[PDB]
């Protein structure tokens, strides 16, 4: 794999959004994947929708919480629906996926990184953006406007973002925090400090789509 990879300069990133007050950190995780690996094997780049899925995994908690990896099977599953036909509204309500019509686009699986291992993780990136996790409770994260952030942080990951590229000592990162934080919504985090649990648990619980 090359020293460098970023998928927004191939074309792969939509723009950074805001989930607002509602936990849905794991649907729009889910969704920057989706967007990413339908690009790469279509060559065409659209915005899908994190309401949809907010609304209809029932194993998740919608403005509560849940699992990005419930998401991606419900779109290997299902399907999911274009952002403009299905648009955040950043509460729960019902799953109105059958009032819209057929999906726009299907995955075929999922599959799940091998955990705590840096270079597995920098191999699926050079691949295709990734859903990760990492503790985002700390003031310094929250408060994080830019640099290679190192901490301090410690491992209770609770908060989902996406992973779309790295480089000799950083991993880049999508937030859903709005271009107001961090670096215009994006985040370098610090890599190759031998901790196998990553900077800010960041090597914990990372899964990816598959489409064929």
């Amino acid at each position: 794999i090359p020293e460098y990879v970023d998928w927004r300069q191939k074309g792969a990133v939509t723009p950074v959004k805001n989930q607002g007050s509602c936990g849905s950190c794991w649907a729009f995780s889910a969704v920057v994947t989706i967007e990413g690996i339908i690009k790469i094997r279509t060559g065409n780049l659209n915005e899908y929708s994190e309401q949809e899925l907010l609304d209809c995994d029932r194993r998740s908690y919608g403005c509560n919480g849940g699992y990005p990896w419930s998401a991606l099977q419900l779109v290997a599953q299902y399907g999911i629906h274009y952002r403009n036909t299905y648009p955040y509204e950043g509460v729960q309500r019902y799953c109105r996926s059958r009032e819209k019509g057929p999906y726009a686009a299907k995955t075929d699986g999922v599959r799940q990184v091998q955990p705590y291992n840096e270079g597995a993780l920098l191999y699926s990136i050079a691949n295709q953006p990734v859903s990760v996790v990492l503790e985002a409770a700390g003031k310094d994260f929250q408060l994080y406007r830019g640099g290679i952030f190192v901490g301090p942080c410690g491992n209770k990951v609770d908060h989902a973002v996406a992973a779309v590229g790295y480089g000799p000592n950083y991993i880049l990162i999508k937030n859903s925090w709005g271009t107001g934080w961090g670096e215009n919504g994006y985040i370098r985090i610090k890599r190759g400090t031998g901790n196998s649990y990553g900077v800010c648990g960041l090597y914990t619980s990372s899964f990816y789509p598959v489409k064929n």
